[PDB]
């Protein structure tokens, strides 16, 4: 009944919990109730998902499309008004595990969410060679998420004035105070700027504790630019990101300046281990690395893509561990080097250098519990109380270390043919 | 067999190195318990779900040492009015507001009479590196591959390996005695990596016959280029090269997008062109194409690591209409790497999202048309994403 | 002494008098107060040199230090081949010292390579590279590709229309019509496969063709214009926005030139005996390879280079280009080079070296190669002017010489850096 | 009259005679008989021009056409400033025509810009661009950054050690010890913040400093060599692999030069009224923006350019570089330019134009600027040699003049592309 059902919705202590599935759907189709009124009216999250699927399904060319998209018994409360909207369900990505990865005297079992055949198996083989080689070592070389707004002044002489002002000790200090006032972990490092006529691109860089820090840095960037407006009232803020960050697009600035964590990792693989585990020789590995990862990438016109498949490992760890998998674009930046080592140049020195690993252990997908499980496997879930940023640094080191395992195994598979 | 043993006992054997199980879901349980013994926090696994998932479609083709699955929330943006049709576009993401913003982009496009798209090129690639004794020899091979007779014999060998192996023009570059060879072929509705690899191996094997001193150094010399940033994918395309466009009436930019045509053009020029230029970008002349590509790719069983190149996009915005107040927007994405059969599209949840869009599996009438359609959907939804985010930045 | 402007104009407009019957003071007087603007001085003054002399006197009064031009030479230079062709508002010439590096043993021949440069030691260093190559049996090179390009941008009303034009150009019959219009413009105009790129309703079209021994810019542009006119017959709503849309790409760095080639794409190589690397180059093979990998490959990669995987190819390209009447601004793309070094031979102690240069933009007819001094340098190499019995051979040979001299230069400088002064 | 070889040698080794007492034919007879190496002619022959003359006679006999050097001039040129400084094995000089575009109205001054080129209409076209700027009220420019660089590669035993070295150079005291070493080598050496990059056990170190009015390669390199010697005292396992590891980056295309700058980073701007755009440039502001956006931004984007967002900056950079005694091979990076074009005024009919050139590598002291003809062109612009009272001002002014003349070039070519035919 259409007019009885409205009575049960309007009563403040009854609610739509008393109504049925088809009755709420009869209301919308008759146009008694608009569609957008169902988000706010319906009580529980899972029933909101159910009714959206049903409404959505009748509009589809094949109304049975959603049959095998699962949606029941998922914690939508951590996702609603925080991570996803118009939610009709969830997508299971198989999670495999590669390890142990022997990195800086610890051992890691690395979760990898992927649907590419053999990626975990191959990565795990690279892990095996590293462990039988005495483990890999890594260092975090730099740390600071960025945002890169574009501002505009009337003339290029003015934009130049502002650049010189931001380069002074006094002007930087003023901007630093306004940026840092927005948050606990927001500490502004040296500003990088570029002029293009009357445009001025300003790359704000700051650590962000254990968060990846896109939201924190943005908040700092806006207050900092508000303070900059007080010194330069004619300055227009065109966009809070003018693509100079650069976020989720290939850019040499991230390659050269770094973004998020800049990391290096390295290991030596005995000749014996290269033969028995990797089914090739040190000399063959080197020849392939030089001519694939340097020369080949060079011929193809690569900026920052001097590696075999860093992106595969970055992406799978990112999906498993609640990262922004779109940031695989810049986070997969990697140069993989290989050279002969040891008494008779028969052992394999390998290193991966990844200048822009954009990563966090708090916020975003890491609020969700399956994603926290994977972060917990690695011992890096959430914030680190004693050493703010140490969980995010550790995960970045794991990523780089795991990328190196991936590089060893794939580069060996290609070398053996 | 194993059904009479217990979980605690079978692990006893694998630990002792004296060592399959009769049910897929139990194989996952026992793997979780083996892994569990190696972690400092074994209870970390308890909220990583694993039950009642169809592991049969995974075991052999997709993933090894599987211990569960990672649920990614799926949202829907649409209807996206694209080429006289309506699509409800699934987007798997954990990024706040990404679906809502994309959906707004869709709303603006529909009220502007919808978007139009064309597939400009189509062919996955693979770019092996080979070596000859001398640069004079590598050059002889290049010359030979550029003749009609040479290309035809390399084509016959490539094409013999499978149904959809149909070799297009070759692209080669020499680096001294190295020769990089870029094979491009369509691949039915599959993304086509395995297919083009098999075609490449038999083609390189046939090239070895003409040049026995040639060394096949690696079936991928990074000249493809797969999953790394490369100008070659931007200039030559890879997979589907696609263009999409729409005109958004002035009032619609005002009321829906909360800005103006003029302000939008000013941000696009100075962010997506000039800004990306100052940043030293090749192919990243867009706001956030990667957000949409990645979200759709995870939802639709694509290889999410191919967002590196699939996200390549130039977003252009011009003034339009008689009064010059309407917003012409286009997105050009020359390297969308995509398929509707194989990989993660073999799993039922991922197929649900492909079925939403009406592109699931092979198009039996016209091989490749579902993958082509999906690329067009990706490019149209990227343009929707560009519209909304650029409006939010300009406002 | 100078008589009034009125009388000076009557003598100027008389056929049997002209400018020969006036003073320097009097020509300068007419210019200072219009009647003669300044650029018309070339087509009015008795001789080329007096036109240059007068232009200098005009300029000198405008300067802060009037005697600035004292040591800028101008007398007795053959300005006839310059005027209307190479340069306007000419006040003189700039002497660039020319040294010789050689013999360069390339493809079983010997070359004495002229290099116009002011950088100390460049010719000496390059010359040592030639010697190391000579003692190692010499270099070999092949020309891989040959075609100068021009990359106009056109526009259709919509992206779907530009898509239609791309597909039409990709059909055999569409390209054959465009090729016919292109090729009708000159005897050397032969259009190769078209490269096309869409950016919304924009459509960049890369026209490529050999061009005899000319570098070919003017010829290609002419071919391009007739090709687009014909294209407009089929697609009347097409607008030519610019005859170059930076898609060629000329005189700017661009991945397309690196990947597709432009002008002449060349490869060169040589094996240097271990003995020679030690004695001549003061280093070892092992050391050279380590420096090359970690400087020219890894270092160039960390700096974010496209096409710059070399030590100083640009030094050599520029010196040969100025010496040989080339367009030195084309150093931008023509310097593209990847230098590779590896172990070779029985001992694995000999140095294999190769230099691959995909975009050497060059020619032996036209532009600066019309002037006799730069023809002298071209004649040194045996590549001056057009080749009658094999059109394009001289420009191809010059491209090979450039790539081989670059390799010579790479060998030497890389050995200097590898030794570290020692 | 030509004497036997043994007789000619005693004359050559007689200290109160020498080669001055031999004829050309005798000196050649000695070279051909392998008594004198051909390269030692420079230090044996008393006059520089005679050394050039004999090198030419020797060279001509090696050529397939012996008269090929006829129209290569060599006489009455001042080889004294070139020998052992600018060029070796010298057989003459190459005259490049010099034209003048101007006046360039820049920062309330006027410049007559010399351009050594052989490309037809380049000077005339650039000169049209100058007219538009001057009738548009002039151009204004700013040097934004100043510092030549050198980017050596060193190697440590492990990547962990390269990381240790990077962190050490990033502390204020580690940097200060390196800065003290670097600054000690020359009066203008002032080491700026160190930019470093790791690749495994490689460490690339980008040393940047002002260099007076010199372009500064040799100076920066000398400071770099001494700075690395100091760093070796703290890290004795460090290997200096190469004083240039291509991270500078000198004379190759590189994003690092685009993003960080190198030498002089400059920006230039003008507003061109519609009337001037009409009469001088023969077009409209609307047409020029449409061409600039779709050629210099979008076109360069599709071509995969880094730093090549301009029409023909390189033409102007190269022409001025040759005239003014610069290193013309550095036009690779010095030509880096993004040209921007906007509508201004009430009906979008005035043309705001700017050129941004982040890496103008230039000098007015040293190299080819030591030669008198090259100094004449520097003197034309008022930038010859070192500025005593304001060190670096001449080099800074020249880089502004390049950027401003580049903008002039951009205006004219783009206008011509916007019209047709
Ligand atoms: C990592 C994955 C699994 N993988 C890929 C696909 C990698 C792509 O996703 C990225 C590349 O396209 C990037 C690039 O190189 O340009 C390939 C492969 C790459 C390019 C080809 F043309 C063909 C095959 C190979 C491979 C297999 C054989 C011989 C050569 C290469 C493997 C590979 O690593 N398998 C493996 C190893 C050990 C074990 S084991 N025995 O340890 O379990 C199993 C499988
Ligand atoms: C699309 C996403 C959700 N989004 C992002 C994050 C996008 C990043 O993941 C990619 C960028 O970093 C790439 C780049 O531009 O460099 C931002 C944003 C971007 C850069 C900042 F510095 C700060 C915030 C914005 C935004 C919000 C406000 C004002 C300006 C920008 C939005 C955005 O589109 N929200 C939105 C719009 C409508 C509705 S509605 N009214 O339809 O529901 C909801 C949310
Ligand atoms: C070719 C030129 C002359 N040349 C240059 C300057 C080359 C620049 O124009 C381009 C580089 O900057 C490009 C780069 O590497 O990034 C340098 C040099 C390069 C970078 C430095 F940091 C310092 C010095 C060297 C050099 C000398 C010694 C030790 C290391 C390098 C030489 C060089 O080749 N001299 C030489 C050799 C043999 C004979 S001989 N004995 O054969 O006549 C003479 C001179
Ligand atoms: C500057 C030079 C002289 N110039 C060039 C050649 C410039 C090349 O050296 C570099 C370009 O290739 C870079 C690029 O755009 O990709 C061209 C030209 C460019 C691309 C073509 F396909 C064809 C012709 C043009 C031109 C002529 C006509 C119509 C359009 C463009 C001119 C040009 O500026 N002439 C002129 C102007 C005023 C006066 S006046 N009347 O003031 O004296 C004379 C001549």
């Amino acid at each position: 009944p259409n007019e009885e059902c409205l009575q049960i919705l309007g009563n403040a202590e009854k609610g739509a919990k008393f109504l049925s599935d088809a009755e709420i759907i009869q209301l919308v189709n008759a146009k008694h109730i608009p569609a957008y009124k169902l988000e706010t009216l319906i009580e529980t999250h899972e029933r909101g998902v159910s009714i959206r699927r049903q409404l959505l399904s009748k509009k589809l060319s094949e109304p049975s499309s959603l049959q095998y998209l699962p949606y029941r018994d998922y914690n939508y409360s951590l996702v609603m008004g925080a991570c996803c909207e118009n939610v009709i369900g969830y997508m299971p990505i198989p999670v495999g595990v590669a390890g142990p990865l022997c990195l800086d005297e610890k051992e890691f079992q690395v979760p990898m969410a992927t649907t590419e055949g053999c990626l975990v198996a191959s990565t795990n083989r690279g892990c095996r060679a590293i462990g039988l080689g005495g483990g890999a070592s890594s260092r975090v070389l730099a740390d600071g998420m960025t945002r890169g707004p574009v501002v505009r002044l009337p003339r290029a002489c003015d934009s130049a004035e502002v650049k010189a002002w931001l380069e002074t000790s006094e002007g930087f200090a003023v901007i630093k105070e306004a940026f840092d006032s927005t948050s606990r972990f927001a500490r502004l490092q040296k500003l990088h700027t570029s002029i293009a006529g009357r445009n001025l691109y300003i790359r704000f860089q700051s650590r962000s504790g254990d968060a990846m820090g896109m939201n924190m840095i943005s908040k700092g960037t806006e207050k900092a630019l508000s303070k900059l407006h007080e010194y330069f009232p004619e300055m227009q803020i065109l966009a809070v990101s003018g693509n100079y960050c650069t976020d989720k697009k290939p850019a040499a600035i991230n390659w050269i300046e770094g973004r998020g964590k800049s990391v290096v990792c390295e290991a030596v693989i005995p000749a014996k281990v290269v033969r028995e585990v990797l089914k090739t020789t040190t000399e063959a590995m080197i020849e392939v690395n030089i001519n694939k990862n340097l020369v080949g990438s060079a011929m193809a016109g690569s900026i920052g893509g001097y590696n075999a498949h860093a992106a595969n490992i970055v992406t799978a760890i990112y999906i498993a561990c609640g990262q922004d998998a779109a940031q695989n674009v810049g986070s997969s930046n990697c140069i993989t080097l290989m050279e002969a080592s040891g008494p008779t140049n028969e052992d394999l020195y390998i290193s991966c250098t990844m200048p822009s690993i954009e990563i966090g252990t708090v916020g975003g997908g890491t609020n969700l519990l399956p994603q926290q499980a994977c972060l917990q496997m690695l011992g890096v879930q959430g914030a680190c109380k004693d050493n703010p940023g140490e969980n995010a640094r550790q995960l970045a080191r794991i990523v780089c270390g795991t990328v190196m395992a991936g590089e060893l195994s794939l580069m060996a598979a290609l070398a053996a043919g």
